[PDB]
């Protein structure tokens, strides 16, 4: 019974995970990662040797979103109160005066000491990267502080209103500003500006001024959050309508003299290390490469999607706008051969095979840049495109991506020729999440009956010492897996409920910094990503 196994996963997580260094006076904070084999928790080591129990907070939103779906499906509230326990434990004792969280890429709490931690030197600041922290419980437990927060990060990492001038960055203690009354003034594409307007970032002012809207009624938000999301659609190819990663360029401060020295103040990082041979289109976000084309085509599209299908009449321009993307990255980008997207630039250029000619922001010289498998989480924005636009163009990358992932025939069209395969070891839990979507729109028994077999290979593969992991092997197990959550979306797709459980939108936090090295040094810009795909035996290797 998966539901079952969700709910002992949950309590080992409250078990191992918990606040231990309080005797009977326990806070209600998590360690995000734990040995599932010893119970140990997952540690940040600073530069003088001291270890920090690493608690963040914007590392544990699908867990939040396990435990509510959990307690909606038990019936049992033990889970919900205590996730809204660590939301009232953060909102009392970690929101700084402008509203912002000690959470995200730079800050977090020491589960030892209960003190916030600041890991990058350079960058003891606020930043969410593709986190889409779960809104939805945060106002049922303070309106007012989740309000705060949302305007805060606003305030902080919106640098010129004028212009739309955003950064990843957000300085905490700012006071607030004009904010939502700001005037605006429409610039053309890829202005020059400091702040880089990365997606990444971006995605979390958008989904988060569309929750306080949502929550709030806020007019001001809404308006500045289909601004935000629209100035990556109007610099947008004329002629192929890809990109956009970012929607301006780094003002040029100063006159490059090494390749490899990347800082922004030289100017756009494409440009130097592509407009030589490629011209004025070789800009970053114009560069249309693994990674940040997951942040475009995947965590973009699937926020956008759902923010669109919630506005009704006035999300139809939201939905269009992210369709439209899919359907150019598809047109020019999907290889059907083998399942690949080719890197480009947005203008239509392929970049399969090229050999970087010179060091820069995308590689040193020599490296080459080679189609990339297209993954689940492209399965899963391409079945929730079509659902609303059923275009062949978006059913042929959705096939590709399923045949290629041992899934067996999705069909020539949705319920046409299927023919799935029920003996896949797939235990990935995106490809849960997509055939769920897929069988959520189209009604169609064998995509669940698919979703199934893949909860059932999650379980016997991924269920180990009580924890998840995507590998026996692996040192420490991830509180924030998303194995329980496509577990969860499966059972209440069954008990016909699927609103028990939050929309996925494949949110995840990290945490950066210096990390100490067993020989005294500081591996700089250390991420917990990096920690959580160590095995058993395993140390960080220089980078």
């Amino acid at each position: 019974d998966r539901l079952t196994v969700v709910k002992q996963y949950v309590d080992n997580v409250l078990n191992k995970a918990s606040d231990t260094y309080h005797g009977d006076k326990p806070s209600p904070l998590l360690a995000d990662g734990v040995d599932p084999r010893t119970g140990q928790q997952l540690e940040w080591i600073f530069p003088d040797g001291r270890r920090a129990v690493l608690s963040n907070f914007s590392a544990q939103q699908n867990l939040m979103r396990v435990m509510s779906g959990l307690s909606q499906l038990s019936g049992d509230p033990r889970y919900q109160k205590r996730a809204e326990d660590i939301v009232r434990y953060h909102f009392q004792n970690y929101q700084d005066p402008s509203g912002l969280l000690y959470w995200g890429g730079h800050r977090f709490v020491d589960l030892k000491t209960l003190q916030p931690e600041g890991p990058s030197e350079k960058e003891m600041v606020h930043e969410l990267k593709n986190a889409y922290p779960y809104y939805d419980l945060m106002f049922s437990v303070d309106s007012d502080a989740t309000a705060r927060f949302i305007r805060g990060f606003w305030n902080a990492h919106v640098y010129d209103w004028r212009i739309l001038e955003t950064s990843r960055h957000g300085e905490y203690g700012k006071p607030m500003g004009a904010l939502w009354e700001s005037k605006f003034e429409q610039q053309p594409p890829f202005f020059a500006t400091k702040g880089l307007s990365f997606l990444n970032a971006g995605n979390d002012l958008i989904y988060s001024a569309s929750l306080l809207y949502k929550h709030q009624q806020d007019q001001g938000a809404l308006t500045w959050a289909k601004r935000l999301a629209d100035q990556y659609v109007l610099p947008r190819d004329a002629k192929t309508g890809l990109g956009v990663y970012q929607f301006t360029q780094a003002l040029k401060r100063e006159e490059p003299t090494d390749d490899a020295d990347t800082h922004s103040k030289f100017g756009d990082r494409a440009q130097r290390q592509f407009g030589p041979e490629f011209g004025p289109t070789a800009l970053e976000g114009n560069m249309m490469l693994k990674g940040r084309t997951s942040t475009l085509y995947s965590e973009n599209a699937l926020m956008q999607l759902q923010l669109g299908k919630d506005l009704g009449p006035q999300g139809q321009d939201l939905l269009k706008w992210t369709v439209d993307g899919l359907k150019a990255f598809a047109k020019y980008a999907y290889n059907d051969q083998d399942n690949t997207f080719r890197p480009m630039i947005a203008n239509g250029q392929d970049l399969s095979n090229y050999t970087l000619p010179r060091d820069g922001y995308y590689g040193k010289k020599g490296t080459v840049l080679k189609p990339y498998k297209a993954g689940n989480e492209f399965l899963i924005s391409y079945a929730r495109a079509y659902a609303i636009d059923n275009d062949p163009l978006l059913w042929k990358v959705a096939r590709g991506i399923a045949n290629d992932q041992g899934l067996g025939d999705i069909g020539t069209a949705p319920g046409k020729e299927v023919k799935v395969n029920m003996d896949t070891t797939n235990s990935d839990p995106y490809a849960l999440f997509a055939l769920l979507d897929l069988y959520h729109a189209s009604q169609v028994a064998d995509y669940r009956k698919l979703a199934e077999k893949i909860g059932d290979n999650i379980i016997k593969i991924r269920y180990i010492d009580g924890f998840f992991m995507a590998s026996s092997d692996r040192q420490y197990a991830d509180v924030d897996a998303i194995e329980p959550y496509a577990l969860l979306a499966l059972e209440a797709s069954l008990r016909n409920k699927p609103q028990a459980v939050a929309p996925f939108l494949n949110g995840a936090g990290f945490t950066e910094g210096a990390y100490r090295m067993d020989d005294g040094s500081a591996r700089v810009s250390t991420r917990d990503n990096e920690l959580f795909l160590l095995n058993v035996g395993e140390k960080l290797q220089p980078n």
